[PDB]
C-alpha cells in the first residue's frame, strides 16, 4: 500500500512527514493536488487545473473572526462544514504523528490562519479545539504548514488560543502529546508572555495572578519559570523567584525575539459561548 508522500496546494509542492489515511487509491499517484481554497484533494494535474478553473472559493468558509492588515482567521464548525474540515484533518495529518482523528469532526471548531494577497487568502494553518473538553484543552491540534514554519505565525496561532481562553474567563493547555516544533513554540510563546508581564507590571506577580492575568495553566507558568530559573520550591509549594535584572537579561538576549505578528484584541470579532 504505497502512502501519500507529497502534496501540491497552491504554489508549492510539499513532502509527506507522516501517513495520512486518505484513501488507498490517492497514495497510488506521483502527488496528490489539494485546492488551496476548499482542501478537495484529487488525483491528477488534469483534474486539479480544471478544479481551479471552476471553484469560486478563495477562503476558508464559516466566519472571517480576526482581520489585521493582510492576517485572517476564519472559525468552522466541525458540524456545519464537515467535508472541508475533513479534508484539513487529513492535510494537518501529513505533518502531525499524535493526530488520532480525521472524519468525526462534528465535535471540533477550527480557527484557520490565512494571510492574504489580490488572488485570495491562503492558508498557513490552523488549530482544532473540542467544543467539550473534559480536559480543558484550549487546543486539541496545531499545525503550520512547512513553508510557513519558523516564520512566527506557529506563535500568533498559539497567542490567538490563549486570548479566546481570557474571552472564556478559563485557563487551558493544548492536548499532548506535542509535536516537536511545538513543544518549541509553547515554551518560546509562554517565556515571551510570563517576562513580558512580570516587566511591564510595577510589583509582584505570583504563580497563580499571571495564570488569571495570561490563561496559561499553572503547571505550564511553572515548567517555564523552572526553565528560566525563576521558580524555588518551599514546604510542597513553588514560588516565583525573580529580580527585575533576570527578566531584563532574559528580554535583552538573543532567546527572546519580538514577535512578528501579535493578536490584536481590536481585531478580533468572538464572543465565548
Ligand atoms: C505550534 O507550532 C507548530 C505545531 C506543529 C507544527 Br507541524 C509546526 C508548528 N510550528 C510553529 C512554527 N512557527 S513559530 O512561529 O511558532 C516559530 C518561530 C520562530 C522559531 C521557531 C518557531 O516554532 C518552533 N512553525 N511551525
Ligand atoms: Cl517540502
Ligand atoms: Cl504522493
Ligand atoms: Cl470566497
Ligand atoms: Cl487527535
Ligand atoms: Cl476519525
Ligand atoms: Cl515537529
Ligand atoms: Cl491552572
Ligand atoms: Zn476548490
Amino acid at each position: 500500500v504505497k502512502y501519500v508522500d507529497k502534496i501540491h496546494i497552491g504554489n508549492y509542492e510539499i513532502d509527506a512527514w507522516y501517513f495520512s489515511p486518505f484513501p488507498e487509491d490517492y497514495g497510488k499517484q506521483p502527488k496528490l493536488w489539494l485546492c488551496e481554497y476548499c482542501l478537495k484533494y484529487m488525483k491528477y494535474e488534469k483534474s486539479y487545473r480544471f478544479h481551479l478553473g471552476q471553484c469560486q472559493w478563495r477562503q476558508p468558509p464559516g466566519k472571517e473572526i480576526y482581520r489585521k492588515s493582510n492576517i485572517s482567521v476564519h472559525e468552522v464548525d466541525g458540524k456545519d462544514h464537515k467535508i472541508y474540515c475533513q479534508n484539513l484533518c487529513l492535510l494537518a495529518k501529513l505533518f502531525l504523528d499524535h493526530k488520532t482523528l480525521y472524519f468525526d469532526v462534528e465535535p471540533f471548531v477550527f480557527y484557520i490562519l490565512t494571510e492574504v494577497d489580490r488572488q485570495g487568502a491562503h492558508i498557513v494553518g490552523y488549530f482544532s479545539k473540542e467544543k467539550e473538553s473534559p480536559d480543558g484543552n484550549n487546543v486539541s491540534c496545531i499545525m503550520i504548514l512547512p513553508p510557513y514554519q519558523r516564520r512566527g505565525y506557529g506563535r500568533f496561532l498559539i497567542a490567538f488560543s490563549y486570548e479566546l481562553s481570557k474571552l472564556e474567563s478559563t485557563v487551558g493547555s493544548p492536548e499532548k502529546p506535542l509535536s516537536d516544533l511545538g513543544k518549541l513554540s509553547y515554551r518560546s510563546y509562554w517565556s515571551s508572555v510570563l517576562l513580558e508581564n512580570l516587566r511591564d507590571f510595577r510589583g509582584t506577580l505570583s504563580i497563580k495572578d499571571l495564570s488569571q492575568m495570561t490563561s496559561i495553566t499553572q503547571n505550564d507558568i511553572i515548567s517555564t519559570l523552572q526553565s528560566l530559573n525563576m521558580v524555588k520550591y518551599w514546604k510542597g509549594q513553588h514560588v516565583i523567584c525573580v529580580t527585575p535584572k533576570l527578566v531584563e537579561e532574559h528580554l535583552k538576549s538573543a532567546q527572546y525575539k519580538k514577535p512578528p505578528i501579535t493578536v490584536d484584541s481590536v481585531c478580533l470579532k468572538w464572543a465565548p459561548p
